[PDB]
């Protein structure tokens, strides 16, 4: 079978642990400790293939485990996550992209950008900017809301397709 090793990365508060727990248990978390980094796996079928995935949900800053810089090094494809109510977590993606690509010693490594919390109101981070920022990178633009589902499946599904293409 596949597997899709796949690394979730984003501020502290953009919904990265959400996302995760939604795809996999189909629950929106309200709260989820900050700190708990863990890798989850789901078998799922994208377009006709019966496929794993291998998802690290990275959390904090505080010194890397040997897993996260293992899936650092080795995961296959990244979701690049700010919240579209968080301007902070929008301007801070240049950073974790500049982390990938030094990790991977490439700008060509498969990556989405996820615009989270898509249900909340009076946005401050547009459509438009996030576009422009995935243009640049030359990668996807999705917004998602783990709160109802919106766009979660595409975000994680986008980025195995991103992986094929690599
Ligand atoms: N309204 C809304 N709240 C969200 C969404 N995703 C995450 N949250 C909330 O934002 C806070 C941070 O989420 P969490 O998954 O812990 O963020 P993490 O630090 O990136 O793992 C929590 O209170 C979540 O309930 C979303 O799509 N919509
Ligand atoms: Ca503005
Ligand atoms: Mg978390
Ligand atoms: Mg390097």
């Amino acid at each position: 079978m596949t597997e899709y090793k796949l690394v979730v990365v984003g501020a502290v508060g953009v919904g990265k642990s959400a996302l995760t727990i939604q795809l996999i248990q189909n629950h929106f978390v309200d709260e989820y400790d900050p700190t708990i980094e863990d890798s989850y796996r789901k078998q799922v079928v994208i377009d006709g293939e019966t496929c794993l995935l291998d998802i690290l949900d990275t959390a904090g800053q505080e010194e890397y485990s040997a897993m996260r810089d293992q899936y650092m090094r080795t995961g296959e494809g990244f979701l690049c996550v700010f919240a579209i109510n968080n301007t902070k977590s929008f301007e801070d993606i240049h950073q974790y992209r500049e982390q990938i690509k030094r990790v991977k010693d490439s700008d060509d490594v498969p990556m989405v950008l996820v615009g989270n919390k898509c249900d909340l109101a009076a946005r401050t981070v547009e459509s438009r900017q996030a576009q422009d920022l995935a243009r640049s990178y030359g990668i996807p633009y999705i917004e998602t809301s783990a709160k109802t589902r919106q766009g979660v499946e595409d975000a994680f599904y986008t980025l195995v397709r991103e992986i094929r293409q690599h």
